[PDB]
């Protein structure tokens, strides 16, 4: 009742599966060899008839269920009891089985499962999301050496009981000897993990219309079989990574990611248990603040009463509770408190509109869908089985546009390594890739890192409702107001802030609307709401507007529009030595002004 995948099907094999279940050992480990080192197995293959009526066991406790409507994914995992995922079929006919094992003693604690449906052409017509689990340890070594493929029919309408497959094999791609762990396996999370397989690397760049450009030199050494590289032509559409954690900790794991610009793999599951040493400036503090709010089970509508009486210190607490623990880590640090827990607040609040049950029980647990949203549209839908989960949208941030130098950073005594110069190859850059500059952000240093090195991300603004949204100005003077830390830290100390520049997408251009009315005012929320045609929040909008009665101009951008901003520093400074003071206007370089036009804002009749 055996069988050898790799050599009977590596071009085109039919089992018998009439006298039941057929085995195939998956023997890597000899063809590896003893030291191939640190990286990424592919096994791949093609099921054609038979396979819309099948359970396969890839390992001990992982088994796949196709019935012709679901593939449906069962594993054990290094948590709490097993998890299942079910992916509709979109279509019908062939499909490719994917599987990714990372190898070695460093590498993730995570396998990559996921399914491409084929049409006539044996072109891929649809893609699963891409199923990350952090498995038993027991399958990360067997999935990794030598594992057992079971194969059963399971009984429907067919009269005929066999499996046809095709373009059987399993490549591997050796991590380039250098780096970090961390930098080594920062896109093992991310849309970008296909990118480490030449096989796969079309699929990544025709759906997100978005260069791979990970791992420079890297060989996709086939070492069994002939795996199969498909071609698309599938319309722009987001690539879905769902990701499992062992640790059920998904929302202090994403907020973390977010505000840290930590890569999500550093957070999860680790092989060799290494604490936080490594991420104990910003890692460990963002996630003890997040993880405590939730365990006070208090609601994150009351999230500014929470910091207000934190910070008064008037109130006596019990140190001991989790009520007091929280309130003495946001005296430890007041301005990462507010960026994280606000960030925390807004996902959680998404989460709980996306289907009927999503409690803030169930978003602190929830497994993350990670979205690679196409280039060159404004809109990124995700796909409706993601409603269960935390969704990140990844957009293009500011670090990919510094371009060449030593690396950016900030400080109260200066933005590091951003000369004029950098700055005016990084603004041509951005004019070139299809970005305009829409004008400041002033905000705290830790903000500045989350937006650059991160990316735009929405924060809680409940009590402004319904002007929610990313704020920027066109004279950076105003901005610069807002370019320090909004009251004192541990120390005692109020430190200057950052200005950086915001760059949105030449598309949006269209409804980037201007008003002359009071961004605030009696008549202004319904004379905005019929400007851009829908009530406030803004969306996929701006407003721009009088921030006081004869007032300078504030611009409102929609966090569905912020968050495809690309934002990079200023290099205008904030003075260390006069917070609370106002713009020198003599400090602002001729060659930033030069480059900050803003564009013509569109106006009611
Ligand atoms: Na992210």
């Amino acid at each position: 009742e055996s069988f050898n995948l790799w050599q009977e099907c590596a071009t085109r094999c039919t089992l018998d599966l009439a006298q039941g279940v057929r085995a195939s050992q998956l023997d890597v480990a000899s063809l590896l060899g003893e030291q191939a080192g640190s990286g990424v197995l592919h096994y791949s293959m093609v099921l054609e008839e038979g396979g819309d009526s099948l359970k396969l066991a890839l390992g001990n406790a992982l088994t796949l269920r196709t019935d012709g409507t679901t593939i449906t994914l069962t594993s054990a995992t290094a948590g709490k009891g097993p998890r299942t995922y079910s992916y509709t079929r979109q279509g019908r006919g062939n499909w490719s089985l994917h599987w990714l094992v990372p190898v070695g003693d460093d590498a993730p604690a995570s396998i990559k499962v996921f399914f491409h449906e084929l049409d006539a052409g044996s072109e891929v017509s649809h893609i699963s999301p891409i199923y990350s689990i952090e498995v038993s340890d027991d399958l990360l070594r067997t999935m990794a050496s030598n594992s057992t493929l079971f194969v059963r029919h399971v009984e429907n309408n067919e009269i005929n009981r066999s499996l046809t497959l095709s373009a059987a094999g399993v490549g591997f791609v050796a991590a380039p000897t250098q780096h970090s762990r961390q930098k080594r396996w920062s896109e093992w999370h991310t849309g970008k993990v296909l990118c480490l397989l030449d096989p796969l690397d079309a699929v990544y760049n025709y759906l997100s219309q978005r260069t791979c450009n990970t791992w420079e030199g890297k060989v996709y050494r086939v070492l069994a079989g002939t795996p199969a590289s498909h071609d698309t032509h599938i319309v722009p559409t987001a690539i879905s990574h769902r990701l499992h954690f062992a640790k059920g900790d998904g929302l202090a794991a994403l907020t973390t990611h977010q505000v840290c610009a930590i890569p999500l793999e550093s957070l999860a599951r680790s092989r060799q248990p290494r604490g936080w040493e490594e991420l104990s400036q910003c890692g460990y503090p963002v996630h003890n603040l997040v993880t405590l709010y939730l365990l006070t089970r208090l609601p994150w509508s009351q999230l500014d009463t929470v910091i207000t009486q934190a910070l008064a210190n008037t109130t006596p607490e019990d140190g001991s509770t989790p009520r007091g623990q929280l309130a003495q880590a946001i005296r430890e640090n007041p301005a990462q408190a507010r960026l994280a827990l606000s960030m925390a607040a807004a996902q959680s609040d998404a989460f709980s509109h996306q289907q009927a049950g999503n409690s803030q029980e169930q978003a602190a647990s929830a497994d993350v869908v990670n979205l690679t949203c196409p280039a060159a549209d404004l809109n990124c839908l995700a796909p409706a089985d993601s409603a269960d989960a935390l969704q990140e949208r990844d957009y293009p941030n500011g670090a990919s546009f510094l371009g060449d130098g030593d690396e950016v950073s900030f400080s109260t005594a200066g933005t590091r390594n951003w000369s004029v110069t950098r700055l005016e190859q990084a603004h041509r850059q951005l004019l070139a890739r299809g970005y305009l500059f829409v004008g400041y952000h002033g905000t705290f240093l830790e903000a500045a890192h989350s937006i650059v090195f991160e990316g735009v991300h929405e924060r809680d603004q409940s009590s402004i409702a319904p002007w929610q949204g990313f704020y920027v100005a066109g004279d950076p003077a105003l901005a610069y107001g807002y370019a320090q830390d909004q009251e004192a830290d541990a120390r005692g100390r109020i430190r200057n802030g950052v200005l950086l520049r915001v760059y949105v997408p030449r598309a949006a251009l269209p409804r980037l609307f201007a008003t002359q009315q009071t961004l605030a005012a009696p008549g202004a929320v319904d004379e905005i709401g019929r400007l851009i045609g829908h009530p406030l929040p803004l969306q996929l909008e701006a407003i721009t507007g009088p921030e006081e009665e004869g007032g300078r101009l504030a611009t409102i951008l929609g966090w569905r529009l912020a968050e495809q901003a690309v934002v990079i520093p200023s290099t205008i400074p904030t003075d260390p030595r006069n917070v609370g003071g106002d713009l020198d206007p003599a400090s602002v370089p001729q060659e930033e002004s030069a480059i900050s036009t803003l564009p013509d804002y569109t106006t009611q009749p």
